């Protein structure tokens, strides 16, 4: 037993990380088959980052202005192109460690693993959620740009995130691997801020089920409620609305415990109203919202990769 | 910016994970060069587990009684021996993916990453610490036995833990890779209970220095304390004694923030008395004790 913030094993992604250098700027790239993927802002200086014309800046660039190290080995760039906010550098060598993979776009509330890297060197792995305000509460020091987020299903790596920038508030913003931003952010040094964030209700409920499965049972009560009654409480405490689809997704956990989702919603209502009264749940004084229903089932079942 | 519980990249350890089977028992092994390391209790039945005689159970085994499976390939066992509580199976193929590695025995307070595995297949990676009572608060289902804990410094993997068992309290006990247990635990299903768990004081201080470095000062005060007065108070909240070693180890973070160690001790004494008053420190409403001084310097 036990319950921990758990990342996917990062080995399939470690073998894809490379260093990309454009003159003075160095950051991380993702080498899959014969293409390296990295943030397009790699082509910008201090001058440029204020108001960049990317199509213009890029049309200036020799293939040879892109220095690409896979560990201690040079890669020959034979092509450059943009898709939205990512730069695609075609190279002469396919990555022999290319895993089975795909590019997918996640919904806010979904979780993924981030391999933090510095100069194409993987440094650490942590588990994140896409916030309702489309930011991630990451740990990134300068040169982590181009670090990626992924999920693993069986043998297949699903890449969902590439890190572009930190917001003034401490949190992080980036794109899918097709270079589409998560949230209303642009790759430019302008005034940009996070919107007011909210709590991921369906995730808090998943984590209450994890606590019950682990023997932490004190917050359960005899009461039930309704979606309408609960959502009036959710809205009041800056919680995401709970939809019928959320209830359906928690179905299995409600079967395995005996606690109907609106039964557990009654528990969460009381925790929002009265607090936790000096107690903890799974060694936490806060209601954690970065575990999905699937995260709770997978960790409390034993699924491997 | 931002501060998270970070684990080491797991890839160098994933390339070492195998499945070991004896009779009807299957758990994980660690394949380094031509040796597979696993818990010796892999040779026990249900009815062996109260009073097992390992040297008697083991002498009755041949090499071919041990099935070692690395992904799809069967490894051939050509030798077996026991060292303390680990079985060492010699195989005919050296692990081509063996990293640079060493075995280290860690002290309470130290952090490491765990690669949780089932049937030789990696499930997940998380960060934890050796509790003062020599247990770890891991996440481990049946068949996770043989999962290992490690640090990576440069390209060298330091193996420091192998998982053997769950105590009745839902906390986890195990050995170094020489097969000596951390704490007073034995590989028998006899009554054994971990000592009272305490908070790792030196780590909480480290994490308060981290919070100052990320620009958070609301918890500082203008008081100082003697070491002795600090320990008299902290021990009443089940905090580990702080030692002169712990004070010297915080030296660098002291000098970085310009806050003397015993001044930061005064802050923690006050935090224990008042709680947070609806505030958080680096996103926690509790005092976090699973980051070391070394982890804080590495991540800040
Ligand atoms: C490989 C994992 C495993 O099954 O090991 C045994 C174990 O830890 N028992 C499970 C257990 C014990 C107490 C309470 C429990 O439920 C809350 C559980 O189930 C999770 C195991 C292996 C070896 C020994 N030994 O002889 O030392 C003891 C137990
Ligand atoms: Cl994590």
């Amino acid at each position: 037993s036990g319950f921990r913030k758990m990342a996917f094993p990062s080995g399939k992604v470690e073998g894809c990380m490379v260093q990309v250098t454009c003159g003075t700027t160095t950051l991380n790239g993702l080498w899959l088959d014969d293409v390296v993927y990295c943030p397009r802002h790699v082509i910008c200086t201090s001058e440029d980052m204020l108001n960049p014309n990317y199509e213009d800046l890029l049309i200036r660039k020799s293939n040879h202005n892109f220095l690409v190290q896979a560990g201690n080995v040079q890669l020959r760039v034979i092509g450059h192109s943009m898709q939205n906010c990512v730069l695609k550098l075609k190279v002469d060598t396919a990555n022999p460690k290319t895993p089975k993979y795909k590019f997918v776009r996640i919904q806010p509330g979904q979780t993924f693993s981030v391999l933090a890297c510095y100069n194409g060197s993987p440094s650490g792995v942590y588990q994140c959620a896409m916030r309702p305000n489309f930011t991630i509460k990451g740990s990134f020091l300068n040169g982590s740009c181009g670090s990626v987020g992924f999920n693993i299903d069986y043998d297949c790596v699903s890449f969902c995130y590439m890190h572009h920038m930190e917001l003034p508030t401490g949190v992080h913003a980036g794109t899918d691997l097709e270079g589409n931003f998560y949230g209303p952010f642009v790759d430019r040094q302008t005034a940009q801020a996070a919107g007011t964030d909210t709590t991921i209700t369906v995730n808090v409920l998943a984590w209450l089920y994890a606590a019950v499965i682990n023997g932490d049972r004190w917050f359960l009560n005899r009461f039930t409620t309704t979606l309408n009654d609960f959502n009036l409480v959710a809205m009041k405490y800056n919680y995401e609305p709970l939809t019928q689809d959320h209830v359906d997704i928690l179905g299995p956990l409600s079967a395995q415990t005996g606690i109907a989702v609106l039964d557990m919603c009654a528990s969460l209502k009381e925790l929002l109203q009265n607090g936790m009264n000096g107690r903890t749940i799974l060694g936490s004084a806060l209601l954690e919202d970065e575990f999905t229903p699937f995260d709770v089932v997978r960790q409390c079942s034993g699924v491997t990769f």
